[PDB]
DNA sequence: CTCTTTTTTCTCG
DNA sequence: GCGAGAAACAAAGA
């Protein structure tokens, strides 16, 4: 999932599990709890969920006043709310049991992570990872964005994927964003002119906010509609609606990359 | 059978 | 510092 998918999950969880006391926590794959499963079980059992927040692609469970559970779904992580007698499925790894249901985390590839962080260490946690601003008009300052692009010789797609210029883009939405902003994914950022950076900035915000509104692209959050609106991602050889031009797929910095050459020249 | 394909961090030169 | 490639892992497809 990327930011819109994580936000969709956040919103559904917020509706269902806020106010709920954690009765027990169980793991079949404790190794995904990077801060230590025993510690997390001991600290969180019997606590009440106060809220669910998000920073970039990270889910943040607010559990009691003094702890947060930071969850990353990485490539394939999925949450679901199930009855207490629900059978185990093959790639289920963790469950948070309540009095009247349970929250189960599953992840085929086992990439997703849980970290128990004290409340006053949440802002330092994200500072240490150098996560950039949220993709909103209020938080995403174009002026700083422009200065960082000017000072780098990185290619724009991998630099956007680093999460440092702005938080939340992954492979799908960065491809969508660059098509919308008419920018080549291998464009060196210090070659971008001011008007292109402005369109890029606005496009990042517009695409991600649209995806959030449509419930992401497609367990919780599996009812998304953004997939119907994708212009280039996963559409190799299909039309760009531009006079017969077709989407090409190339590899950029190790990632599958979908773009429309005629639209996205350097 | 092999090889490639699908977020973040780590290693190497 | 940089980029390239690979690591963590599972499953599906060519
Ligand atoms: S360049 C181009 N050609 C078209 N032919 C039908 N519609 C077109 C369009 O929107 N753009
Ligand atoms: O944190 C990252 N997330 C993604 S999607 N791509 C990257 N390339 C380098 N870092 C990152
Ligand atoms: O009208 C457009 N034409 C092309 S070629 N690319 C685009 N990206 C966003 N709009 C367009």
């Amino acid at each position: 999932p990327e930011l819109p998918e994580v936000e969709t999950v956040r919103r559904e969880l917020e509706k269902r599990i806020v106010g709920q006391k954690i009765i027990s926590i169980e793991a079949t794959y404790p190794r995904m709890v990077l801060t230590g499963f025993e510690q997390l079980k001991k600290e969180l059992t019997g606590k009440t969920i106060q809220g669910i927040s998000r920073r970039g692609k990270y889910l943040i469970f607010e559990i009691g006043d003094d702890f947060r559970l930071i969850s990353h779904l990485r490539m394939e992580g999925k949450y679901r709310l199930a009855t207490l007698d629900a059978p185990r499925e093959k790639h289920d790894h963790l469950t948070m049991k309540f009095a009247d249901g349970q929250l189960i985390y599953a992840d085929v590839r086992k990439f997703g992570t849980w970290e128990l962080i004290s409340t006053d260490q949440v802002l330092p946690y994200f500072l240490k990872k150098k996560i950039g601003p949220e993709p909103t008009y209020e938080d995403f300052d174009e002026k700083l964005f422009r200065e960082k692009l000017r000072k780098s010789t990185k290619k724009i797609k991998p630099y956007l994927l680093e999460q440092t210029l702005v938080a939340g883009l992954g492979n799908i939405y960065v491809d969508e964003v660059l098509w919308l902003a008419k920018i080549h994914p291998e464009k060196e950022t210090n070659q971008l002119i001011e008007s292109s950076i402005h369109l890029l900035h606005d496009s990042i915000i517009e695409i991600l906010q649209k995806a959030i509104k449509l419930g992401g692209s497609s367990a919780l959050g599996s009812t998304g509609k953004m997939q119907n609106e994708l212009q280039v991602y996963g559409k190799t050889g299909e039309k760009c609606s531009r006079c017969g031009a077709e989407i090409q797929k190339i590899k950029v910095a190790g990632r599958g990359t979908h773009f429309c050459p005629v639209c996205q020249q350097k």
